[PDB]
């Protein structure tokens, strides 16, 4: 049933689009989404209308008429995007987005519509979920507003449009509309609200009698896109692993969601379902506890657990226990983390034989490059001559030239070159099939751990050509 608001929202958003400026808009009403979908462009574009930046749509194939694998490309670049966003796309096959499966389109489509509105919220200028942020913003400008009554939900709280009135009043006061004042039924208050809205370039696409009709999920939205069109407002690597390892841990096929790794972890039940997962069978359910889990005994107990196995499988733990997890210990979660990452990666390549190190897959990177004719080389991961993203492209069109194009590549001088190689490295290997979560500037400022994953990544897809 949501199939006609999510329609809505791609005509609003990407109806000027330079490519599909001519397909849309679209009938709600008929399967003309399902159809757009099949070739991979319509979603890898949404992606970025959800969090700019995440697809160099260069790496996109554009074209009028596309192969069966030009076709697979898109949707290799789609799906492994998704995860970087925060998209749960363990269950949708790059072939279920090429036939066009409903459930499963109308179904991602909509937590990138959820990302799309309630992110940001958390980065603007603290325990409290998007939802709830958005409605202390409200409420500020509300205050100002001279309004009296406190907004405390998206449905009976919006219902009568008073809100909404004063709310855009106070963003927006050079388009207010005097006939507000004078309107007597709600829904004759929303129109105006809507139109409002509309005068100062909101997308909105909710209609006025859903808005009286207190639709709690069609009001959240566009709450959320006033706040993206007026807010009305005047270590850090710490960060970073946190959304790192976040985005790893949510598409490993675990069955519980990280929203915050630092936090989420504590109880220690997600790290024993990581473990299972990187070792199947390491783990002894039966003296784990299930959340929620009141009692701290149980969260130390499983905790301990994820202690033993790692150091069973020789992981580096001095000085830290169970408890070491349940105190939030970051620099400990960070670094049992990490090992988590490069164990898993090394099992992958090794289940390609028929004892992995870092080194073999330094080796590999350079050999393979060899094979090409080129002669750049590195040292090791940590190689200040990474930041430039040519070895990467060069390592990326050794393996399948098809997705390298050089005329979008530049030199590695300028940041700003750098920055672009970086970013067009993170899509091409997303492209191939490489499930990578770093960040551009990872490439730029030479992080060896990330580097060494990515290139070992890209091996592993390449070693199954």
């Amino acid at each position: 049933s949501e199939k006609g608001p999510f329609v809505q929202h791609i005509n609003r958003y990407l109806g000027d689009d330079p490519f599909l400026k001519q397909f849309l808009p679209l009938d709600p009403h008929s399967n003309q989404l399902y159809e757009l979908v099949k070739d991979g462009v319509l979603l890898c574009k949404l992606i970025n209308v959800a969090v700019p930046g995440t697809i160099d749509e260069r790496a996109i194939n554009t074209k009028r008429v596309l192969n069966p694998w030009e076709r697979n490309e898109n949707h290799t670049l789609c799906l492994n995007s998704a995860k970087a966003v925060g998209c749960s796309v363990v269950n949708i096959g790059t072939q279920d987005l090429a036939e066009g499966r409903p459930h499963l389109v109308l179904g991602l489509i909509s937590q990138l519509i959820k990302i799309q509105l309630l992110a940001d919220l958390n980065l603007k200028k603290l325990r409290l979920p998007p939802e709830k942020v958005l409605l202390k913003w409200m409420n500020f400008h509300l205050k100002k507003g001279g309004y009296k009554k406190t907004v405390s939900n998206f449905s009976a709280d919006l219902k009568d449009a008073q809100a909404y009135a004063f709310l855009l009043n106070v963003l927006a006061p050079e388009h207010c509309d005097p006939a507000t004042l004078d309107a007597k039924d709600p829904l004759e208050r929303a129109e105006l609200v809507l139109s409002h809205a509309e005068r100062m370039n909101c997308k909105r696409y909710l209609t006025a009698e859903e808005i009286v009709e207190g639709s709690s999920t069609l009001n959240l939205a566009f709450v959320a896109q006033i706040f993206h069109e007026r807010n009305g407002l005047n270590d850090v690597e710490t960060c970073r692993d946190e959304r790192c390892y976040r985005l790893w841990i949510n598409s490993l096929g675990i069955d519980s969601y990280v929203n915050n790794v630092f936090e989420d972890v504590r109880n220690g039940w997600i790290l024993l379902e990581v473990l299972d997962k990187v070792s199947p069978s390491s783990v002894n359910w039966k003296h784990a506890s299930k959340p929620p889990i009141k009692m701290p005994f149980r969260k130390v107990e499983n905790c301990n657990q994820v202690i033993k196995i790692g150091k069973q499988l020789k992981f580096s733990l001095v000085n830290v226990a169970g408890n070491d997890i349940v105190q939030g210990n970051k620099k400990l979660i960070l670094g049992l983390l990490w090992q988590l990452m490069r164990f898993h990666m090394l099992q992958l390549l090794k289940s390609l034989r028929s004892e992995m190190t870092d080194a073999d897959i330094l080796s590999w990177a350079n050999r393979k490059v060899r094979t090409m004719g080129r002669k750049l080389q590195i040292e090791s991961f940590k190689d200040k001559s990474l930041s430039s993203g040519l070895f990467f492209l060069n390592l990326l069109w050794a393996v399948e030239p098809r997705v390298v194009n050089w005329n979008l590549v530049t030199k590695g001088e300028t940041d700003d070159e750098k920055r672009l190689n970086a970013t067009y490295i993170v899509s091409v290997a997303r492209k191939l099939g490489c499930s990578v979560f770093l960040l551009p500037e990872d490439i730029v400022e030479v992080n060896q751990k990330m580097i060494l994953i990515l290139t070992a990544s890209i091996m592993y897809w390449s070693l199954q050509r």
